[PDB]
Order: C-alpha cells, then structure tokens, then sequence
C-alpha cells in the first residue's frame, strides 16, 4: 500500500541503523541519507498502521501559514504541540513566581509529584496566554518558528520577506522554475535556538501540469516524527496545488539523520506486524481559493480507517 | 564499479524523463528527486568512463575554500570556469567601449566571426584582471559566489559569518551533531542573482569515527554539471576529515530537477556504452593540516586512467 515507504525506512532502521550518541541522553539507531516518496494521486500518506490526529497536523500548518508565531492559536484549536517551548521562556523570566521547573521535562518523566505540579503551572501559563492578551503577546509569541522563516524572512535592512506567498507566485508564472524553493534555515540565528528547524527546506517542481514537493529532514525520529512530517507537507502540497490550479504529483521526502529512539523499539516492532488498510482521501474546499484564508472546515479526511494507536516515551 | 550510480542517474534519466521546458532555450529530459551515494573507502568518484579535468575541479574548490570571490584566482591557475560571469558586468558598464555583446553567450554560438570578437574581448578582460588590481577588485570581484556563503555569511548586523570554519569546530566538539548544516540559499540575495547556487545546502555526520557529506543540488545538468559537481564535494569530505582526524565514509548526493539538455542525447548514448575502470585514488598531504591554508601540490589523483573526453553543446 501506500505508507509502505514508510515501514521500509523503520526496518531499514532496525537493520542496519547503527547506535549513535544523540543530543537527549537516550540513544539512537540511526542511518544518514534515505529518499522516500509517496503518490498523492493514490492517496493521503496519513499511516492507517497506527491512528495518528490529523487535527493536530491541519491546525499546526495553517498556524504556518497563516505566517503566526504566537501559540495562542494552537491553544484555541487544543493543539499543545509548542507549549513547552512557550513555558520554558516563561519558566526563566523575572515574572515566574512558583516552582523550580528546572529541567522540567526530564524531572516531570522521573517524578510522579513533580509531573502533577507542572501539569498545574502549564496549565495556569495556557489560561494566560488564552485572556491575558499582553501576557500572549509577551510570552506566547515564540518569534523563530517555521511560519515566520516561510513568510517574514527578516531582511538586512531589518525588512521581512514572504518567502511562500513569493515562490507561489513563481509557480503561477514560472512553473518551470528549478529555483522554487523555500528555505527555514538562517545561520545567523541558528546558533542561538533551542532548535534549529528539522525541516531546513523543500522545494516545488512542476511538469505535466502537477505539483510536487521535496522536503529536507536534517534530523528525524521515526516512530514519533514522520508520520506527522509527511502529512505535514503532503497537506501543503495539496493546498499549493489548490491555490495554483494545479494536479497533485508526488511528496518527495529526503532525510539526513534519520534515527530511532531505542524506547521506541518494541512500539515499532508491533507496529511492523501491522497490515496497511486503504489510504484515507483529502477534500479541500472547491469555493476557497487563497489558501492563507483556509480555516479547519475547509480541510476533511475521509475514509480514515487506522489501527489502534501506539503510545511510547518521548525522548529526553 | 564506483561511479555506477551516476550512469545509473542517467539511463534513469533516458528512460522516465519527461520533457520539460526549461530557463535556457534548449530542452530538457527530467526528473524529480533523487538520491546516489558513494563510499570513499572504496575510491575517489572521479568518472574514469570520460577525462574529467581534476585540476579545474581541485583548483576551484580551494578558491570557495579561502573565501575568495575574486576571478584572478582561478585565472592564475588558468581556470576560466566562472569568466563568464564577470566579464557579462564588465561589458554593461559604462568603461566598456567595444563590440556590443549583448547576449553573447548565444551570439557566439551563433557566429563563427562573434566567436572570434569574444575571445578577443574576453582575452583583453582576463588579461586586465590579472594585472589591473584596481580592475580586478572592480571586475573580478564576484560578490556573492560560493566562498563568501560558505565563509561570510553577511548578518542584519552587517556582520560576517564563517559558516565553514564554524562547522569544522562542531564536527571536532560535537560530532554526533544532526545540524552540522551548511547553507548557501539566502532568500533576500537569491532574487537577485543571475544563478541562485545550484548547491543550496550540504549536512555532514559523523558516525563510527568517518566522515560522511550529504548535498542537495536544486538542479542538475547530468552530462555536463553532475561529473564536476561529484568530484568537488567528493573531495571537500576528504579534505574535512583530513583536518578533523577523521576516517572518509560516503558522498550521499541528492537532486531536485536532475536533467539531460537534449543535445546531449548521443553523447550519453556514446559514454554508456563504456565499461568503468577502476576508480583512482586520492592523496592528501600528510604534513599539513589547516584545510584553509591548502594549495594545489596538497591534493594528489593517483592512477587515473580515463576514456577520452567527450566534447558536447553547452546549453543555452
Ligand atoms: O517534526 C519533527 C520535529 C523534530 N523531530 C525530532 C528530530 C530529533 O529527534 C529532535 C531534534 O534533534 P536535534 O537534531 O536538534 O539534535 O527532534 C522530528 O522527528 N520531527
Ligand atoms: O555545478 C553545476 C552548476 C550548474 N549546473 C546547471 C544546472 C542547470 O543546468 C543550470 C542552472 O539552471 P537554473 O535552475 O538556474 O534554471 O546550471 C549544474 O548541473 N552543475
């Protein structure tokens, strides 16, 4: 079927991945170098070998699209996948007045209480950012996260640059163009982030009138990661296509450091004794058009029909 | 043998390339994404299936490598690789007085007699670079060419950043680092230039003590570009791990639009009816160190044994 690309890169993994240290202080099994690709004409590469929440996928992008950097979106749609980096800045501020919190992701995964009293504090800092509009705009705005590199690549002149709404004008007029590529990677400030995007660039390429798109993973965790990578980005090259007219070709997905966590390694087995059911299929609203305007209800999955889920330790 | 992968690239190309209009006026048979590695413990990728000229190659890398954008470099070492595009400043400013140029590089392909008029006027400029310092630093500086996105890197600040030099401090402090990331796509410059760098990004990994280089070219021109764009990286890895004390591991290239300009055809047909020798082999100096201060009689091909060279179009 069609995520069998997928599950071949997790047992390519598992064979001949070698250990390697990583930046957490779990280890890893990794390879450097894989090309993936999936046929969006055949369906949306959203795994049914385990359910993965599409929701978290379709509001996250359009937060990116929407060029937002501020968290108090995701909030409103119950999307926490960037909470922690929010907290971590509040935690360290001349304003917090409360525990420790210090290396609270490793203390919360070692300590039972502790875990209790950060769900607490995590939970005071998301009503704040939620109503308190100064408190969202001093500490909810994350400032480098990918829908400022897409469209508000700061200038030298201190000006902003709308990467994506520029290479989408290209496709409309230049569809032949071997320079659309938009990129998340800026060395100035790369050595002062927490961390530097994964997803460092991708790029369009049109012919015989369908869109494709080749993204970039310098680091990737294979049973947490990817299956929402490759939704991520297989979205956005339905949504480009909508916007320019155009027929959808394929998601090319190339890696550097692709590695599996050794915690992870009983979840993806059973995950690999599996059976891939028929792809779901995706339906973009036909009236919209500007795709920077779209808003959940202009996105559906259909046909969903995945396995149970598999819970697993994240990393640290 | 060692270079199979690159013929490989090319009957692919033959087969399943479809026909794309492209910048220049020439046509092009082309694919999307794809992925070819090669391991350096077996030998230098060096195509032995055509005399690929190493010294243009050795010679050019050592130029990005001292941050040099000046042309008289490489003219000193009768390298005429980037000529083209000084000289296309020099004859739409305002001190060139002489035949009208304009789309020369088509004109001269055009006309025997042009033909002849350029490299009399192309003799005169080279000749000015080379002893004119003050033409040369008006003329011969290139500005934005490889050497100065690899080390300076101008920052908001109207800083510079060694991205190079900061890289090679990481691999020697952090070598299991998944960011060793260097990039040469700045989106504010890239609008503005006659080529956007081919080669947008490279990743390095170490593992298992030996070095590996994976790059991404945007676009690939496979019979001309690819035999020159292989040995270059092929040979930066090898030059890095010299200074890193490093073992040599694999060359991981990856492509955007990888394409055969149609009149090309015959003469890949001709070159994959040859059957590879083997590989030659590379020599570092053992003495020296320091990458950066590395001049030409520091790098050795050892055994090349090619087929004749095979002459060809270049596309316009
Ligand atoms: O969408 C994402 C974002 C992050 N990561 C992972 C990759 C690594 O596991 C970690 C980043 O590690 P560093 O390369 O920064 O060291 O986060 C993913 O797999 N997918
Ligand atoms: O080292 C190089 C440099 C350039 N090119 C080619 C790729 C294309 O043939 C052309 C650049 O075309 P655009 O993508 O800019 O349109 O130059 C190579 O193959 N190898």
């Amino acid at each position: 079927m069609l995520e069998q690309p997928y599950l071949d890169l997790a047992k390519k993994v598992l064979d001949e991945g070698h250990f390697k240290p990583d930046r957490t202080h779990t280890g890893t099994y990794s390879i450097f170098g894989h090309q993936m690709r999936f046929d969006l004409s055949k369906g949306f590469p959203l795994l049914t070998t385990k359910k993965v929440p599409f929701g978290l996928i379709k509001s996250e992008l359009l937060w990116f699209l929407h060029g937002d950097t501020n968290i108090r979106f995701l909030l409103q749609h119950r999307n926490h996948i960037w909470d922690e980096w929010a907290f971590e800045k509040w935690v360290k501020s001349d304003e917090y007045h409360g525990p420790d919190m210090t290396d609270f992701g490793h203390r919360s995964q070692k300590d039972p209480e502790f875990a209790a009293v950060y769900h607490e504090e995590m939970a005071k800092f998301d009503d704040r950012v939620l109503h308190d509009d100064a408190f969202a705009a001093k500490y909810g705005d994350l400032g480098l996260v990918y829908g400022s590199q897409w469209r508000a690549w700061h200038t030298s002149k201190g000006d902003t640059i709308d990467q994506l709404g520029d290479v989408i004008e290209q496709i409309k007029t230049h569809p032949y163009s071997r320079a659309l590529i938009v990129s998340a990677w800026n060395p100035e400030d790369v050595p002062t982030m927490a961390l530097p995007p994964c997803h460092t660039l991708y790029q369009f390429y049109v012919n015989d009138g369908k869109l494709s798109l080749q993204l970039y993973q310098r680091s990737a965790d294979i049973f947490l990661g990817v299956p929402f990578n490759i939704a991520s980005y297989a979205l956005l090259t339905h949504l480009v296509a909508h916007e320019c007219g155009l027929e959808v070709g394929e998601f090319i997905h190339t890696f550097g450091d692709a590695h599996l966590y050794v915690n992870h390694l009983d979840q993806i087995k059973e995950q690999l004794s599996r059976t891939p059911r028929p792809a779901p299929t995706l339906q973009l609203n036909p009236d919209k058009h500007d795709i920077f305007d779209f808003d959940m209800k202009d996105i559906k999955l259909l046909n969903y029909d995945p396995y149970p889920a598999i819970k697993a330790p994240v990393a640290v």
